[PDB]
């Protein structure tokens, strides 16, 4: 199992992989062709020597490291590579005896394998325990958060600040050098993201604790508004403790957190389709007085995320949970139409729309049916990764024959089951030829009763057959929650395209479950952009929607009978990718006209909410206020937070911006309950100033927090959609001064006179945002000169905005007014004039294969560097689908290929540098220097693990499901690259227009 997890771990195997590499050559050349063996003791003590440098380092570690955990495991393990060089002894013995001995010659190949698979775990066995030396760390840092639940005394936490000295202070010394070793960035991401926000609420979990001194008044205990902040908080430092946790843990690639992620996807949803449940149910059940804005907001979200739960399970209920939703959704669609038609009335169609409110109750249980047969089946994951990790306890002592030791093993090997007992409600063909598997470690079952009975020598030798056994039904057990959940939306955007495309082209030859689930995204998305828009433009985007969801089962029953390659087949998927195209790019075009109304205005609650805050002085009109601006404040963000993941799931950017908008997204959903008791304690504990400043904690902690989402959702999406929604409605909004002008009301005049200010600056903060991004100065000078212009407009519109305040009906005045305002929209449109760039066997490598084909096909330069770069290695990934299970004599070329794909990935790894320090931008630097990292990492890898594999090919005495256990490795690796060097291959030039 040959990781790469540590960075020494690389540089130490590459050293081993020339060696067994120019190793295993001679031992073909002597078997394909037999050629007369040169010499085997220069290579063979040079290749035991940087071996033996760590063993004997090793030997210390056994003797004087005292991990008494690592004195059980790595004394057997640094034996076996001491085995496995004393077969290189041998070898150099007898081949230099006779270099034509075939049991000689052969007796070549396996000293080869079990060095190196060795040297890897050898190198793991010694990073064991030095991520171990971090993990008590991070436990004390848990208990200092238990150390927080002591405190009770004013004296204590004194000390306890003090406490945190010496604690944070190791953990940065550890983590930050940690930072620098592991490999897989954005699996490196999880870690110093996660260390800084970890730093980011140590004076918050002060200022908890400050606020909690605020608890040490009169009222010592209490209900305590603020003791959710401080156990929210401790849980969420205990929440990133444990994230990174496993992030040390983890050895290579993730293979888990997709039965992670989906569960707190469930959380967003199951938890939010309950909430706005509350406010479709009373809207439906009002009849007449239901107008299809307000309340419509939750009847379609409800619908739209249960389309987002409508991506958990598959199978025939996959297509039920979008037939129960299209159902109750037409259902008030037609009650929408009877409503706004005018017959719509209460007592005619009250148990019209009461189908939907008893129709609503499926998709209680639709949700549910998803969660149960989601959770079973991670619990199960994890008891099987258990109860193999519980496979090594007898094996900690397998005895002769006593009472209770093969006892707890078979009560082991009942649960090794439950996995295969959950596997079967999921699937039965490959489980009925899998539960026989079980069925066979049955017969293993039955092989315990020999060392359950008293016998040493058979008791190692079937441990190393249910060694075998265990590591296939683990494999099996694996392939099994594979292939039951379908390959997940590509959260970013044109991922759920690709993860469509193809679909539409050939759904019969296809991929499993993905293309029928990947446009339930976009119609769950089409009718959340339809969602809060215009009654001529809710019905008729919701229309375009269904115009493609009619596509879907008649693009379901093309194939059910008949096949997609006939042309009254292809013409009926013809103008589908027509309606999908105008499908996303009405909803993107129309997404910034969804944020320019809340984003910009977005600090205009807190003020409202800081003087409804500061100054009471217990007068009437103000607590139940407090409470409309914290209603405000709620649903203010409410949007915020939900028009930056509609943002968020339409948003041109990379992974790590719209990752990080939506947990900037969960910290708008984290932290805007904890603003709520935090105003609320300051009007609990009333007036007091060592109560008053953990506000200015928190909201210019939340502020900071809507600021970083702010100006990452500014960078989400490009600034000409965020200019024109705002410079149309700065244009509306002075038509709407015109008619306030008419309509004669002065309070409403300076409302959104000072509204147009609320935009005006934020046009100048995100030509700010450009400004420090901006590489260069020519195509930045204006940003910050004709900014000036708005600068010198913006508060003499406040001027005469009193002055027109003083006479109302006062005209030229008003026209001065008018005009003040007019000249700011001679720079804003000039500001768009800115951004205007006028100023045979195992096959999924080849499905790996073709895509960065289609991908290199999808640019066009004057001279391919990136793109035959992508294509000969795409060639050799071609080579690496033919080659994966070929022919004995044709490991050469599995290296040979390997080398290749160490050397083009070096390549795709050196042009996306090339061009880094070419390119105008820095935000496109920074993102590629994100995703050029994992080009040359994994590139030598794929060079290492063809040389494990080269060992594995024609051997002829291993289980070959720890070969195909190796083979996966490839595939996997080939998948990890492929769909790394996709990424990278269109972004570079994606990059490279801005030229």
């Amino acid at each position: 199992m040959p990781v790469f997890h540590t960075r020494t771990i690389e540089s130490i195997l590459e050293p081993v992989a020339q060696q067994i590499s120019h190793l295993v050559i001679m031992h073909e050349e002597g078997e394909v062709d037999g050629k007369a063996i040169p010499d085997l003791t220069a290579p063979v003590a040079a290749v035991q020597a940087a071996v033996s440098n760590l063993v004997r380092v090793g030997k210390e570690t056994v003797q004087t490291t005292e991990d008494q955990i690592l004195k059980r495991d790595m004394p057997p393990a640094f034996i076996k590579v001491e085995n496995a060089c004393t077969k290189l002894v041998q070898a150099a013995q007898m081949l230099q005896s006779d270099p034509y001995s075939v049991p000689a010659r052969d007796y070549l190949i396996d000293g080869s394998r079990g060095i190196l698979s060795g040297t890897s775990d050898l190198l793991l066995t010694f990073d064991e325990a030095e991520v171990r030396k971090i993990i008590r760390v991070c436990k004390g840092i848990l208990e200092y958060l238990t150390v927080a639940e002591v405190v009770e005394t004013m004296e204590d936490l004194v000390t306890y600040t003090k406490n945190l000295g010496p604690g944070m202070t190791k953990m940065a010394k550890m983590i930050d050098e940690r930072q620098q070793e592991l490999t897989h960035q954005e699996h490196r991401v999880m870690l110093v993201n996660s260390m800084n926000t970890v730093k980011e609420l140590l004076p918050v979990l002060i200022s908890a604790m400050k606020i909690f001194v605020t608890t040490k008044n009169s009222k010592n205990q209490g209900i305590e508004e603020a003791l959710k902040n401080r156990n929210f908080t401790v849980e969420k430092m205990s929440a990133e403790i444990n994230e990174i946790i496993r992030v040390l843990q983890l050895t290579s690639w993730d293979e888990d957190a997709w039965a992670s992620k989906d569960t707190e996807a469930m959380k967003r949803a199951l938890a939010s389709i309950d909430s706005k449940l509350n406010q479709a149910k009373g809207w439906l059940r009002d009849p007449s007085a239901s107008p299809g804005d307000a309340g419509e907001q939750a009847i379609r979200q409800i619908l739209d995320e249960a389309g987002k739960v409508g991506e958990l399970c598959a199978g025939k209920e996959r297509r039920e949970i979008l037939g129960t939703c299209k159902m109750l959704g037409q259902m008030t669609d037609q009650v929408a139409d009877l409503r706004a038609r005018g017959q719509g009335s209460s007592p005619v169609a009250m148990q019209k729309a009461q189908q939907v409110s008893q129709g609503l109750d499926v998709l209680t249980a639709k949700v549910e049916n998803a969660a149960r047969k989601l959770e079973a089946m991670t619990n199960s994951k994890q008891s099987i990764a258990k109860k193999i990790d519980a496979a090594q306890n007898w094996l900690a002592d397998p005895n002769g024959g006593p009472e209770g030791e093969e006892q707890i093993r078979g009560a082991l090997a009942e649960a090794r089951k439950i996995a295969e007992l959950c596997d079967d409600p999921k699937e039965r063909d490959d489980i009925l030829r899998s539960l026989g598997e079980i069925s066979a470690l049955t017969s293993k079952l039955a092989d315990l009763r020999r060392q359950g009975k008293g016998d040493s020598p058979e008791a190692r030798a079937l441990a190393k057959q249910v060694a075998t056994a265990l590591q296939n039904l683990q494999t099996k057990t694996n392939r099994a929650v594979a292939n039951s959940r379908p390959a997940k939306a590509a959260v970013h955007l044109e991922g759920k395209i690709e993860q469509a495309q193809r679909w539409i082209d050939n759904p019969t030859v296809d991929d499993r479950g993905v293309g029928q689930a990947a446009i339930r995204g976009l119609v769950a998305e089409g009718h959340r952009l339809a969602n809060v828009m215009m009654g001529p433009y809710r019905q008729d985007l919701l229309a375009k929607c269904d115009r493609v969801d009619q596509l879907t089962a008649q693009l379901a029953d093309l194939a059910a009978r008949g096949e997609g390659e006939s042309p009254q087949a292809r013409a009926l998927a013809s103008q589908l990718q027509d309606s999908l195209k105008d499908l996303k790019a009405r909803m993107q075009e129309a997404m910034t006209q969804e944020v320019s109304d809340v984003f910009s205005d977005t600090t205009t609650p807190i003020k409202l909410l800081a003087v409804a805050a500061t100054a009471p002085p217990d007068a009437p009109n103000r607590e139940e206020v407090f409470d409309e601006r914290a209603a405000n404040f709620e649903n203010h963000s409410g949007k915020l937070g939900a028009t930056a993941e509609k943002a968020a799931a339409v948003g041109t950017a990379n992974k790590s911006t719209v990752e990080g908008i939506q947990a900037s997204v969960k910290t708008a959903r984290e932290l805007t309950p904890q603003v709520v008791s935090a105003a609320r304690i300051l009007l609990r504990n009333p007036g007091n100033q060592a109560a008053y400043e953990h506000f200015e904690t928190m909201k210019n902690q939340w502020i900071d927090n809507v600021e970083k989402m702010t100006g990452l959702v500014d960078e989400a999406i490009d600034t000409k959609s965020l200019l024109d929604a705002s410079e149309e409605a700065i244009k509306k909004d002075l038509d709407k001064c015109k008619v306030a002008m008419a309509n004669i009301q002065p309070q409403m005049l300076v409302a959104g006179a000072t509204s147009i200010a609320r935009r005006a600056n934020r046009i100048l903060l995100v030509a700010k945002r450009e400004v420090e991004n901006s590489e260069d100065p020519k195509f930045r000078e204006a940003v910050k000169a004709a900014s000036d212009e708005l600068s010198k407009t913006i508060s003499p519109m406040v001027m005469d905005a009193k002055a027109v305040a003083g006479n109302i009906s006062d005209p030229g005045l008003q026209k001065s007014f008018l005009d003040s305002g007019y000249r700011i929209l001679g720079a804003v449109a000039k500001v768009r004039e800115a951004f205007q760039p006028q100023e045979p066997v195992n096959q999924p490598i080849l499905a790996a294969a073709q895509s960065l084909h289609r991908e290199a096909t999808k640019w066009s330069s004057k001279g391919n560097d990136i793109i035959a770069a992508a294509k000969r290695m795409a060639l050799l990934m071609a080579e690496m689908s033919r080659l994966v299970r070929g022919g004995s004599g044709t490991k050469r070329a599995l290296i040979q290929c390997a080398k290749d794909i160490a050397k083009a990935s070096d390549e795709v790894t050196r042009l996306a540098k090339e061009v880094a320090k070419q390119c105008t931008d820095k935000r496109i630097r920074t993102n590629l220097l994100q995703v050029c990292e994992r080009i040359p990492t994994i590139s030598t890898q794929l060079k290492i693990l063809s040389t494990v594999k080269a060992t594995m090919l024609g051997r002829t005495n291993i289980s070959d499901e720890e070969s195909e256990q190796a083979t996966e490795m490839l595939v996997h690796n080939a998948q990890n690259l492929m769909q790394s060097v996709k990424e990278t291959v269109r972004e570079a030039e994606a990059a490279s227009i801005k030229i």
